[PDB]
């Protein structure tokens, strides 16, 4: 059993290079269908890059989020893809399709017996 395309056309991405812009983040995910890319504080920024290495993809179709899910790697319920820049190469990046339902996928601080 799986959630598939359910949620929204928004997808969070973490681990992005410090030197990648909107059109390179777009070209990195355009393989799934047309989209636009946005991030916090962009309205007040002096630079065209995502702050702290994270952004939100907005696809034209929910099928493009499922196409991304079908290309992602997996660990502990986290999903991963890969990207690059003039300064960073072969970088893995964490993928989080937007959905408000609860789930048991959590691994923070690791396992412990007591």
């Amino acid at each position: 059993g799986s959630s598939g395309s359910s949620g929204s056309r928004k997808v969070f991405v973490g681990g992005l290079p410090p030197d990648i812009d909107e059109d390179e983040i777009t070209a990195s995910f355009r393989r799934f269908g047309p989209l636009v890319v946005d991030w916090p504080h962009k309205a007040e920024s002096k630079s065209y890059f995502p702050p702290k290495g994270y952004a939100f993809l907005l696809f034209q179709e929910e099928s493009s989020v499922q196409a991304l899910i079908d290309a992602c790697l997996e660990e502990d319920g986290k999903l991963y893809l890969c990207v690059s820049s003039p300064t960073i190469k072969d970088k893995p990046v964490q993928i989080r399709p937007w959905n408000l339902s609860d789930s048991d996928f959590v691994m923070d601080s690791g396992p412990s017996s007591g």
